[PDB]
């Protein structure tokens, strides 16, 4: 219209479920309103008029994370108007389609700990809180994700070759070490049945004298 | 609603029909939308989803500085709303009427200029510009009211006792002078017809020897 430009570049920020939409451009003379649907399915309003470039989504596509969402961005006119005629009002834009499930980027594991049980060694890896809500309770990324989740633990001797590696479809890996050693581990997750997005970043490394 | 309070306090600021809706509260998560009609007349939107808490109405109102206005203020959410349920929405107040012809103020006059012409002397107001629109011009003060519009003239000799006073439907005084004297002037515009806000603050003084 003669006061509005339709928002663009409308792009989904979701870690670990956390999910922002985020848009363009900077407004003038201009404020958004953010509505946001299961494909197919009732429209339902989150940020009102404001002049935020995102909107925080998280508490809805949390409701059922295998739901498809769509996103709706509105462009309306602030402040004093030309008046004269009548501004033209309601220009929008669609978001692409987010599948949480299947798109939700898996954050940065933490070793929570590791301990030496005789030959064996005992690496935990961190149950990382989400803001999925279930009952009275937060729901963990594997309480989520259940038997789909898969770490995968990298470690090696501090001094050489190569990283042997291992997996284990809960939170914690039992490995057979050289006794007496010094081993370094990092672990990263994995959705094997993702055609995209399957795995995440290395977590930080651990070693085994860490003093 | 949950989320959004009735502006209240609605009050008309209009000096010369330059004319602002003032009303309450400074908002927090909540943005106005302000609307004007004529009374019964269809309601035009002017200032959008804004923060602010004034409107200037002047280029409505001058449309027909005879016609009765209402304005409407209403409260939207603004922000990321709590979701959950839906944001109940469109809370609105109504402004007192204006009839900006009766009701604008007359502003302070300025006398523009006096010259002695023989034991007369010419007394000339200043016709103060208005955003009245009539074709391709702004109305003057004098052009909107025409013969309703009256001034006064107070005179006083720089010495003493009283001041004497002069009427003038035009934007000029002739008046007798005791000959080779020094006079000093202030006028004050007037709208007889008027119930309420008859008249205007005294313009500054000027005296005849301004040097």
């Amino acid at each position: 219209t003669t006061n509005t430009v339709a928002a663009y570049n409308l792009t989904w920020k979701s870690t670990n479920f956390k999910t922002i939409l985020e848009w363009e451009p900077k407004p003038v003379n201009q404020v958004y309103t953010v509505q946001i649907s299961t494909k197919s399915g009732d429209w339902k309003s989150k940020c009102f008029y404001t002049t935020d470039t995102e909107c925080d989504l998280t508490d809805e596509i949390v409701k059922d994370v295998k739901q498809t969402y769509l996103a709706r961005v509105f462009s309306y006119p602030a402040g004093n108007v030309e008046s004269t005629g009548s501004a033209g009002e309601p220009l929008y834009e669609n978001s692409p389609e987010f599948t949480p499930y299947l798109e939700t980027n898996l954050g940065q594991p933490t070793i929570q700990s590791f301990e030496q049980v005789g030959t064996k060694v005992n690496v935990t890896v961190e149950d990382e809180r989400t803001l999925v809500r279930r009952n009275n309770t937060f729901l963990s990324l594997r309480d989520v994700f259940g038997k789909d989740l898969i770490y995968t633990l990298y470690y090696w001797k501090s001094s050489s070759s190569g990283k042997k590696t291992a997996k284990t479809n809960t939170n914690e890996f039992l490995i057979d070490v050289d006794k007496g050693e010094n081993y370094c581990f990092s672990v990263q997750a994995v959705i094997p049945s993702r055609t995209v997005n399957r795995k995440s970043t290395d977590s930080p490394v651990e070693c085994m004298g860490q003093e």
